[PDB]
């Protein structure tokens, strides 16, 4: 079997088989040397001992709101926050990508195959004695088991932070653009060969798709009216692929870019505030351009509703996530004296990541209904019984379930979960640990220490046997989350380096493209630059009720 | 009309119309600011006074040998030369890319449609008064006569540096992994969808031509023997589709990576000795590592031959080209304390100018044979009947034709150059004088200026008019060439940035790529940082004849 199996270079350093029992680390550019990567260079234990632990920096970053107050106004400094959160955050990252489900080796195919999720770390080898490599028992816990143990929900949790619907299905919704699984191929495929933020599920994967949508006048996609209210269009009437089943009322079959938005009224919510807000930018730009024709119009709105998702992602979105009392900033001009690489590619282990299902509530309380899973899912007559102004509303009264803590994945949704942890296995993840220290993190030494608890602990102690084997989706669910805080550390320290890159590493960020002309002048760079949840809502939802991203 | 005709904006700021009949410049990070870009900021003044123009620094890097063997052999110096002129040349390409034939505006689509050549400058707009914007006639000289008067060859015009046909072949299958231009679809567009060095032209474009190619053995590529020597295999053995007329004999109809190779003699004796390295390579590899497998083996290889062309690229073939004492370096580290974007999108212009059919001679001399090119096209018997030591040792020994300086495209290949002119046209490619803007150069301005010569400055004044309506292909093979050179100024001061760009903005040129471990340890990446074009003959060719880029 393979000698890399029990994983033995550290710190970055990559491991290359040299015979049939043999292996040989590369230790380059780690600053660390040696058999196994594992004796720091001088300079390296300098900047060892000073750099302070994520722990410690998040602390920093959500007490002492007198201090932030000051910073958060002189812009220099505000500035320079930011530039560090950007970069530290960035170098964690291998980009141009590097491996993939079939290659724990880097190679051409693994680099210019779009259709793989890239891979933060190899796959397990296909003929390593145990799941995880060399230690733990033959075969991996029951999935079921794990599951039901540790993962599903008794009591419904609330999240601490407050987090609403209306952040819930935006999150749904944002992420659903570049994690698109392609079953028909397997679990390390993806459909978002745009591989970030394209709004692909706006517009449309394919150009067949995106004609089928567009109207052809003035930039606008295709709509319809429904009792004097802006809905998309109908599957017959575009001739667009969407997936409803057969039961469904074709007028209420809405086509929207990404066809599994059907699915859930929630996403069919957003499908339409997007839909309004590409069609409400055309207008402003067929004014500020009179000379524009049908294509420019469209393209240029495009533009203008990437920066705009970029703009709400980073200061609302990722803001309300993070509980700072800074405030963070899209500017992509402080990148602009850095090495960054303006180019994206979405990491299997960042789809593991996002299955944030313990979001989602045990009913759906829309004005004064509550309505079971069952009653939810398909039915686009709820968004349209209510109307998306009374779902703003109640979606931003709601408040969403904990993600980490354990024990809050709801039981309609057990399925889904089950198929993470089989994915994972399926795709040879490594375990947490290794993604752990893949991230500059301490290796959890007990389960007590990962879940800050003891009666979870004994439970997966007696599942798993080694703290080394625990897998990396369950462990995010249960983790032990920072104080009043939705997150575990894992989740927050793997995932802001896969979303920071997402965000900046996008075409629209980079010199050539940051500049006014880009966005049909003043106007549109405008539009991008005070974007918020709140404008997008109030722009396109009769009545402009309020919204945030808590209760 | 469109505002922007008359291209207004100057050094490059982004020209956008504002009503019907007004326009704005945005002159974002130009260091230039004002109705047109034309007023220099403080700063911009001071560097623009001291930046020496590139003739000087040409002429520095081509005289002064005592001075540069100095250099040449302090490592400090020269990678501080390499480092300048890496970093000068790159930062005159868009990247990540803008433009293309469809899109004269920045969009998503342009920039995410892998199947476009990109763009330097934007189109011509559909609806200007003239075809090059505002000045000239209405219409452009007719192609055939420009092409009469001033291209088609009279006395056949030996290159001055004395490139031989080895240097010719080498471009040619060099560069034609990435101009594969996609005929079904029209002149702007590509089947190259790599953008750059990934040498499909060995291994094919899609995995199914790679499959069909591959021994699946020790990581091989298919072979057959014949007269004891090692040539590819054929059509009907691996059922590769390939570009021949119905005449050919089906054991010459040999099957390479990429599908016209079989065209021309020259290309396939470079396809036979590239295949000959793989499988050297995978030799190597098989030696160093008994416990990888076929894919591995296969993957790695690869990775290998890229890094040797893209040292061949560099040390030989450019170097040759340059004519300069100083000696280049393929070292990606010199870029690691840079902003680089290790990225390259194949632009339009890049291929326009590299159709350097002037390079070939009226007859082919192999051995004591010469060959009309009616007899060398297509003839593979040629290579079974003079053998590839012949091949090599004659092609070294021919010299090939001059460039720039007029009047040397031969009568053979007329209808290529004439396609050259009216694909610029289709196109809608901007103007000689804006190219010439667009890289930092001086507009020419007036014919005997463009030619340095009397006689073909007054045939181009009668055809053209206005020295600002010359199109860029025609004036790329008339320019007055450097003293004793094969280019002139203009094509050396476009074509640098685009190659330098296509050669080190490749992957495996980046941090994370750059180690032993890529390329299966100190032996591979060995291979790698000491090729040359003489061991690639001589370790693939029998006998290892003397070989080099010039007679
Ligand atoms: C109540 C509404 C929801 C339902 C019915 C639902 C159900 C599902 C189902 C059936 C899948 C199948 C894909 C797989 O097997 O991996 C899936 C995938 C997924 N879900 Fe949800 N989910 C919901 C809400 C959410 C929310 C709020 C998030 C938060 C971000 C989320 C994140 C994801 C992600 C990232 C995937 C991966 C699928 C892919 O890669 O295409 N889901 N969900
Ligand atoms: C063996 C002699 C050669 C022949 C018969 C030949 C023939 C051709 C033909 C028929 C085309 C297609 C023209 C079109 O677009 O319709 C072409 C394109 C081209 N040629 Fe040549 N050529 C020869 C040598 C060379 C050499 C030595 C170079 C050196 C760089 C070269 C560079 C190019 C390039 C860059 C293209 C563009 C092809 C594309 O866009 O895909 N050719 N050649
Ligand atoms: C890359 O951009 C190109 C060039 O625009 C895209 O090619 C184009 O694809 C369309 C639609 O898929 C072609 O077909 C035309 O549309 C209708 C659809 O109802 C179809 O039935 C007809 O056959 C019709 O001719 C269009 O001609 C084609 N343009 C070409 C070949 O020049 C290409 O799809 C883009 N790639 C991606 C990934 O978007
Ligand atoms: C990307 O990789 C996939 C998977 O390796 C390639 O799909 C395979 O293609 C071969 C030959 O066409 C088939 O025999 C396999 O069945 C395919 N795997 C599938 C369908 O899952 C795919 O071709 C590669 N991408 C590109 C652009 O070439
Ligand atoms: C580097 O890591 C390797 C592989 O994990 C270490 O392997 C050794 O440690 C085992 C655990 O106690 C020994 O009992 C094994 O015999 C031994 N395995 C070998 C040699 O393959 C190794 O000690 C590490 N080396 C250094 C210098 O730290
Ligand atoms: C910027 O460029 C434009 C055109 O290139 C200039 O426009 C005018 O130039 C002349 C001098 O004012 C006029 O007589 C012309 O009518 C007009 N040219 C065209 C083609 O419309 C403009 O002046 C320039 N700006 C500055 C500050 O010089
Ligand atoms: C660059 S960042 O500011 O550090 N991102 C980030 C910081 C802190 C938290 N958080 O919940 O403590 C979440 C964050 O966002 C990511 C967004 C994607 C999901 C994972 C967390
Ligand atoms: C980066 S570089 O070294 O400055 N390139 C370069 C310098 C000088 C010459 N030349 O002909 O004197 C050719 C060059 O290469 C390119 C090769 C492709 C065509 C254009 C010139
Ligand atoms: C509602 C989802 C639970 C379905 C049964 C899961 C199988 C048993 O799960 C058990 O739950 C108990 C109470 O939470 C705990 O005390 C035990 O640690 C746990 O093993
Ligand atoms: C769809 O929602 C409506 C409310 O408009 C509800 O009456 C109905 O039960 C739902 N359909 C299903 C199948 O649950
Ligand atoms: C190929 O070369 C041979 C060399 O003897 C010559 O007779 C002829 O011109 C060529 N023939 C064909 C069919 O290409
Ligand atoms: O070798 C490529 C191969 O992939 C697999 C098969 O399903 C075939 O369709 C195809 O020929």
């Amino acid at each position: 079997h393979h000698p890399c199996c029990s994983n033995p270079c550290q710190n970055r350093g990559e491991c290359m088989s040299t015979g049939f029992d043999q292996y040989k680390c590369d230790c380059t550019r780690t600053g660390f040397y040696g058999e196994n990567c594992t004796t720091p260079e001088f300079l390296t234990r300098i900047k060892l001992l000073l750099k302070p632990t994520p722990n410690t920096v998040h602390y920093i970053l959500t007490h002492f709101k007198g201090v932030w107050n000051i910073v958060n106004n002189i812009p220099f400094l505000r500035s320079l926050i930011m530039k560090y959160v950007l970069t530290s955050r960035s170098y964690l990252i291998d980009s141009p990508p590097t491996y993939n489900v079939h290659y724990g080796y880097k190679s051409w195919e693994a680099f210019s195959n779009l259709s793989y999720y890239t891979r933060a770390l190899p796959p397990v080898a296909d003929d390593c004695p145990t799941p995880m490599g060399v230690k733990g028992n033959k075969e991996l816990p029951d999935s079921k088991e794990v599951l039901e143990k540790v993962l599903l929900r008794r009591e419904f949790i609330p999240d601490p932070q407050g987090s609403n619907m209306m952040f819930a299905f935006f999150a749904q919704h944002f992420t659903h653009q570049f994690f698109k699984t392609d079953h028909k191929r397997g679990p390390g495929f993806t459909r978002g060969l745009g591989h970030g933020v394209d709004l692909n599920h706006i517009y449309g994967e394919t150009l067949d798709r995106q004609h089928k949508l567009r109207l052809f006048k003035d930039g606008k996609l295709k709509y319809q009216v429904i009792g004097g209210e802006v809905y998309p269009p109908t599957v017959k009437d575009t001739q667009v692929e969407m997936i409803y089943p057969p039961h469904i009322p074709e007028n209420l079959q809405f086509a929207v870019g990404q066809e599994v938005f059907g699915l859930v009224p929630g996403l069919m919510m957003y499908a339409t505030i997007w839909l309004r807000e590409h069609n409400r930018v055309c207008d402003i730009l067929k004014q500020e351009h009179p000379e524009w024709g049908d294509e420019q119009l469209f393209q240029t709105s495009r533009l203008i509703l990437i920066g705009e998702t970029i703009k709400i992602v980073i200061e609302d979105y990722v803001q309300h996530l993070s509980g700072y009392h800074f405030k963070l900033k899209f500017d992509p001009e402080l990148l602009f004296n850095q090495q960054f690489q303006y180019q994206n590619r979405i990491a299997s282990e960042f789809n593991t990541l996002y299955h944030w299902h313990p979001l989602l509530p045990d009913t759906f309380n829309i004005e004064d209904q509550e309505y079971s899973f069952k009653q939810f899912l398909y039915n686009n007559s709820i968004l349209l019984e209510h109307g998306l102004t009374q779902f703003v509303e109640s979606f931003t009264r709601q408040i969403a379930g904990r993600v980490a803590g354990g024990r809050n994945v709801p039981i309609a949704v057990q399925a889904v979960a089950k198929a993470s942890i089989d994915q994972s296995r399926e795709m040879k993840y490594q375990s947490l640990n290794e993604y752990r220290k893949r991230f500059s993190l301490k290796p959890y030494t007990s389960f007590e220490e990962l879940t800050g608890e003891k009666e979870m602990a004994a439970e997966l102690k007696a599942l798993y046997s080694d703290i080394d084997v625990m897998e990396l989706y369950p462990a995010l669910l249960v983790e032990k989350p920072r104080p009043d805080a939705i997150f575990g550390e894992t989740m927050v320290e793997l995932g802001a380096p896969f979303s920071l890159k997402g965000l900046m590493g996008n075409p629209i960020c980079s010199p050539q493209y940051w500049k006014p002309s880009t966005f049909g002048g003043e106007v549109g760079f405008k539009i991008i630059n005070t974007a918020s949840i709140q404008s997008l809502i109030c722009n396109n939802v009769k009545g402009c009720p309020f919204t945030s991203f808590n209760v």
